């Protein structure tokens, strides 16, 4: 049935691993292909019964955001490019062009008279303008998560089926830094037939050319079928631009980008600038031209060619289009008509390219390799490897699974019920949905953009966190209020969200106390939503007005509580320390919420006069010298002083943790009979060179390995409760927090870089583990890989994006960080990990922004921290290029990324309440997901339709013997189902008829999608 994805290791032609170990990566000379070698080939291969199929793929790279906004570059570049396109394809039928930003494309075409649109559809129908891949954006493929890449995929296609009646089997990625096979993944599993990607190591290009491996069928790294196989073509040049797209020498090739030759502001380095072509010279560019497409022709296994034709923000003058057209026309006149070329040339779309290749392949004129791995980190030349955006912009990245969270459990709770048109409930999500879209974008969650785009970005973000409370607000007072009395004013906030760590405490005071009195209101309703699909309990905190408060939940059952005061940390100016101060005006309140699979639970906070019974209070320990009294308003216990020491705590039944006197953990004993195994956190600092190139917001570039923060005597605050204990220090630049809810340690980092410049902040753990090597990264929170550490490479180059996290293992022992945020990390010794916090660069790094990174904000970074023994799991074996992750670290992921939402009554009676939603939805296996939950039809729709995007992870087995639980069939979490389909991810196309309307479930390591259909 299913595929063992641990045990069986794929064979494979390239193994991106297995090759990076072999290549010697020199950065050799190779002549006019700077980085290749002499390309020579044969004349006499092609002749009369075998040509040269040459397609000339006209196309132009529009970033929604990079130096410019997207409203921006759409009003000065982009509206007239679509224009001057629809107008040319139009006029002259043989032209071609290709499209990828859908964003820019609906924008555009919403904005057009009935006349034109109508003359755009044309256009489409008949082949002229093709679109490629169908996005919203081209997006990022280090740091997005894979529910966002997906998202935005949908969002871009669903707005072509609808409008464009078209669906895009191939994609094209030309500019995002480096690849993912988390894009073929999705892809593959949404209709796709080939993709084509730009952005690898120039050394990787170089071997795969000279072994002709550009073209493969990509499939995931535990396939050992080959089920998920994509067919892929990666480009071997430099660039995606007219010098690097004709053939290997850039120098005859900016020959023919006929917008150089001077009206047009642009020019030609290599110093020969275009001229037009006549009847006098034709002959002369022909056999130039000619000779560079049969020397790139040399480096791929078919008699078809791809020669895309544009660069950023092209196709714009009319005068261009033209130039461009004409010139290019009678290159092919000339061409085609001369026997002795043996070439055939035409404009054509990627499909085109693509469905010549695969006919080609068909007719047993070429068979592909296979490939599995990723193409990270991504270097363009000598030693700049892009590892720096992996963290650049820090604030945003975090936002970015912020707003993933709300997104999904927005859409997820209005699912439930169909909405009237006057709710606007379509017309949040839909913004919700396009803002998070748009920053998936390569120069948006990448930190990649000029500052003011940076700000477009995050404004955009947070109308569309207000856009998913609203939604998910009306959606609770709906789904918890008796329907006989349920009385909405769609307008109205019944609650308003609580988010303990987004901004987080010293970024934003934006949470809500919840005030009560005797002589004012006595009580709060506060309901918890589980998005995930399974049972679940999680710790929630509240700021209450009194630390005299208890819990009930609706049955008015007591819930044991722990008060504890709200501490926040200030850079006293006047004492030059980094301290904590306590409220006086509020506390927080903590106790255990326990919440039904993608359900609702009701909890109750009552004042009293005194302390309640089953509500305790944190101890506090200040660890300074020269300590000052720290009054707490009416908090029951008083703070305790002390010298720095080493401490150690323990909550519950969990690890003991040991810390050093400045604050930081030194050890981890998992039992009361085992070990303290060291585990040592540490800060230290990498700088920029003083000579050649600088780190900016794309390239890492150190000026060697990191150096110590001296962290002088930093303030050590502890406090010390049944529920939840906690040690946070006051370092330079970073608030380190250290929470035990008896498991595995939640780590919060509350970082602030200031005006360091030239600085980047690195988190690093020190173990004994015995990784060497070896260690393991995850792609797009979707799988986790093996990296190896190669010392034939620079330290920037053993940088690998940290999407979710990362783990080292030996035998035994097994340390793994999950993240809350995508940030760059390594393992750059046997028994380390390292993640980088922030970076401010006051030097630009040539790739085109313009500016340093110097507006450095404020982030809190989130993790857990899991060390486990590990000699009782299955692991696969050495050669195995997957890793995977255990129960407590996949479950651990969870509580970071989709956390309980909490939301509190905004008005004195809840008239109605009820105290649960979803007491009967099956509690699945946990590593089963209900990524997406979607109504995909408006209330006026006779059959409705509730799409599901379903994913299995793959949890090792160690050992811990599984309980029964249910099995989940989506397609009857609603009742009066009519039908139930298998889909395309993207929910555009019916790929299974599911008999009795049953929804099975999928394998692990696989997605799979469905569309429930009710008839009432
Ligand atoms: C002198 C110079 C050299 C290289 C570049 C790029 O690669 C720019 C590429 C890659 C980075 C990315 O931020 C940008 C935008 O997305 C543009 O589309 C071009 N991209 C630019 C200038
Ligand atoms: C859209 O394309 C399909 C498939 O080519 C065609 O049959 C149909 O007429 C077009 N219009 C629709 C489905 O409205
Ligand atoms: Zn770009």
């Amino acid at each position: 049935q299913c595929q063992d994805v641990v045990q069986d290791v794929p064979n494979v032609d390239v193994q991106m691993l297995e090759l990076y170990d072999r290549m010697s990566f020199k950065d050799i000379d190779g002549g006019v292909w700077k980085q290749g070698w002499n390309i020579k080939y044969d004349p006499l291969k092609y002749n009369a019964h075998h040509k040269l199929k040459v397609f000339v793929v006209p196309h132009s790279h529009n970033d929604p955001g990079w130096i410019q906004t997207f409203e921006e570059y759409y009003q000065h570049d982009t509206k007239h490019i679509l224009s001057n396109a629809l107008r040319h394809l139009h006029d002259n039928p043989e032209m071609k062009f290709i499209w990828a930003e859908i964003s820019y494309f609906a924008r555009f075409y919403h904005d057009l008279g009935e006349n034109k649109k109508l003359q755009m559809k044309s256009i489409v129908k008949n082949g002229q303008l093709e679109f490629v891949t169908g996005g919203w954006v081209m997006p990022d493929e280090a740091n997005s998560h894979w529910r966002n890449v997906l998202l935005q995929l949908t969002e871009g296609q669903t707005w072509l089926k609808q409008f464009m009646n078209v669906t895009p089997t191939a994609s094209w990625a030309i500019d995002p830094f480096g690849h993912s096979p988390t894009m073929p993944y999705i892809l593959q599993k949404s209709g796709f037939k080939n993709m084509l990607i730009q952005r690898t190591h120039y050394s990787v290009k170089k071997e795969l050319a000279q072994q002709r491996q550009l073209e493969f069928l990509w499939r995931q790294i535990w396939d050992n079928k080959g089920d998920t196989a994509l067919f892929t073509h990666m480009m071997p040049f430099y660039s995606y631009d007219i010098p690097h797209t004709c053939g290997p020498d850039p120098k005859v090739c900016c020959q023919f980008d006929f917008k150089r030759m001077g009206s047009f502001g642009l020019s030609c380095p290599w110093k020969v600038p275009p001229r037009t072509i006549s009847d006098q010279n034709v002959a002369a560019r022909s056999d130039l031209l000619v000779d560079q497409w049969k020397k790139k022709a040399e480096l791929y296994r078919t008699n078809v060619l791809l020669i895309p034709l544009g660069d950023d923000f092209r196709f714009k003058q009319n005068t261009e289009w033209d130039v461009q057209r004409v010139n290019y026309e009678r290159l092919f006149e000339h061409i085609n008509s001369q026997a002795h070329f043996n070439v055939q040339a035409q404009f054509g779309t990627l499909q085109e390219y693509f469905d010549a290749v695969h006919q080609a392949e068909r007719a047993g004129q070429a068979e592909f390799p296979t490939l599995s791995g990723d193409f990270f980190t991504y270097a363009d030349r000598s030693d700049n490897y892009w590892s720096g955006y992996y963290t650049s912009r820090p604030y945003h990245k975090r936002m970015d699974r912020v707003l993933m969270h709300y997104v999904r459990a927005a859409e997820m709770l209005s699912a439930w019920h169909s909405w009237d048109g006057m709710a606007r409930i379509e017309e949040r999500l839909e913004q919700a949905r396009r803002e998070l879209s748009l920053f998936q974008h390569h120069d948006g969650i990448t930190g990649t953009a000029k500052t003011h785009v940076v700000v477009d970005y995050e404004q955009r973000m947070q109308e569309a966190l207000k856009a998913c409370q609203m939604v998910m607000q009306q959606s609770v007072y709906r789904l918890l209020t008796k329907p006989s009395i349920y009385s909405p004013d769609f307008s109205f906030s019944y609650f308003t969200l609580d988010d303990s760590r987004w901004p987080g405490s010293g970024v934003e005071d934006s949470r809500t106390t919840i005030i009560l009195g005797e002589d004012i209101l006595p009580s709060k309703h506060v309901v918890m939503h589980n998005t995930l699909p399974h049972w679940r309990e999680q710790l929630v905190d509240f700021y209450v007005s009194s630390p005299f408060v208890s819990v009930t939940d609706l049955a008015n059952n007591p819930v044991e509580a722990q008060v504890s005061p709200v501490w926040s940390w200030h850079h006293d100016t006047l004492t030059k320390t980094i301290h904590p101060q306590g409220s006086t005006t509020k506390y927080r309140i903590i106790f255990k919420a326990r919440v039904p699979p993608m359900g609702l639970a009701t909890y109750v906070l009552t004042i009293s006069d005194s302390k309640p019974e089953h509500t305790s209070y944190a101890s506090n320990l200040l660890l300074r010298k020269n300590p000052t009294s720290l009054p707490l308003g009416q908090y029951p216990e008083d703070v305790k002083f002390g010298d720095p020491r080493e401490i150690s705590l323990r909550v519950g039944n969990g690890p003991t943790l040991a810390f050093s006197e400045q604050g930081l953990l030194k050890s981890i004993q998992l039992t009361q009979d085992s070990p303290h195994v060291p585990v040592h956190f540490k800060f230290l600092k990498y700088g920029v060179r003083s000579h050649g190139d600088r780190s900016g917001a794309y390239l890492f570039l150190p000026n060697g390995p990191a150096s110590p923060v001296e962290l002088g005597q930093p303030v050590v605050l502890v406090t010390k409760g049944k529920l939840e204990s906690s040690v946070s220090v006051g370092l330079p630049s970073v608030v380190h927090q250290t929470i035990m809810r008896g498991g595995a340690p939640e780590i919060r980092n509350l970082v602030d870089i200031g005006s360091l410049d030239n600085t980047e902040i690195v988190m690093r753990l020190e173990t004994h583990i015995d990784s060497g090597d070896i260690f393991y990264t995850d792609l797009n929170g979707l799988q986790f890989i093996k990296r190896r550490r190669l010392d034939k490479l620079p330290l920037q180059a053993n940088y690998y994006p940290i999407p979710s996290g990362m783990f080292i293992e030996d035998a035994n022992t097994r340390l793994t960080l999950l993240t809350g945020q995508p940030l760059g990390g390594s393992s750059l010794a046997s028994g380390e990990l390292e993640i980088m916090q922030d970076r401010r660069l006051a030097s630009d790094d040539e790739r085109g922004l313009g500016q340093g990174v110097l507006d450095n904000k404020p982030v809190l970074h989130i993790y857990r921290l899991v060390l486990e023994k590990v000699n009782n799991c299955v692991r696969p074996s050495k050669l195995h290029p997957a890793g995977y992750l255990t129960s407590a670290a996949h479950k651990a992921s969870q509580s970071l990324l989709d956390p309980l939402d909490k939301f509190i009554f905004a008005e004195n009676e809840w008239i109605g309440a009820q105290g649960q939603f979803g007491g009967d939805h099956p509690s699945a296996r946990e590593d089963l997901d209900v990524s997406v939950m979607r109504r995909l039809t408006k209330s006026s729709a006779k059959t409705q339709r509730v799409g599901y995007v379903l994913h299995r992870t793959n949890l090792m087995q160690c050992g811990t013997p599984e309980e029964h639980t249910q099995k989940l069939d989506v397609c009857h979490l609603l009742p009066n189902v009519a039908r139930c389909e298998r889909t395309t991810l993207t929910f555009l196309q019916n790929l299974e008829h599911l008999d009795g309307m049953v929804a099975p479930e999928v394998c692990p390591m696989e997605t799979a999608a469905y569309v429930s259909s009710h008839s009432s």
